[PDB]
């Protein structure tokens, strides 16, 4: 509250880590449906269904130009990207199985950095 605050955890990392966990996401061989924002001209239903797209190249332009206010904003955009592929895509197809494993290794470095 008021003049009570808990200890400053150092948070001056944090735009170099995420920056690396995005390379490490951006160069994985599974990288693929998520590297550029889904064509909306040329992808039926997506437009109306997926209310907030979301895709890497996009993810790096925002960290790049100081649009993620923390580490949680961009946290919440790279697991957006895996809510959407599954919101979209079925488990059993290539682009389903993509999101489950790219969601998975985002997880643990996420852990792995910050936990």
């Amino acid at each position: 509250s008021m003049s009570v605050k808990k200890p400053k955890r150092d948070d001056s990392k944090d735009l170099a880590l995420c920056s690396m966990i995005l390379t490490e996401m951006e160069t994985h061989e599974d990288a693929w449906p998520f590297l550029l924002p889904v064509n909306l001209k040329l992808v039926p239903g997506y437009k109306k269904v997926i209310k907030k797209p979301m895709d890497f190249s996009t993810i790096r332009e925002k960290l790049s130009s100081g649009q993620y206010p923390n580490l949680e904003t961009f946290a919440l955009d790279v697991r957006l990207v895996f809510d959407n592929c599954e919101t979209f895509n079925e488990d059993d197809s290539d682009i389903g199985r993509a999101g489950h494993n790219m969601r998975k290794y985002f997880e643990k470095k996420w852990t792995d950095t910050f936990k």
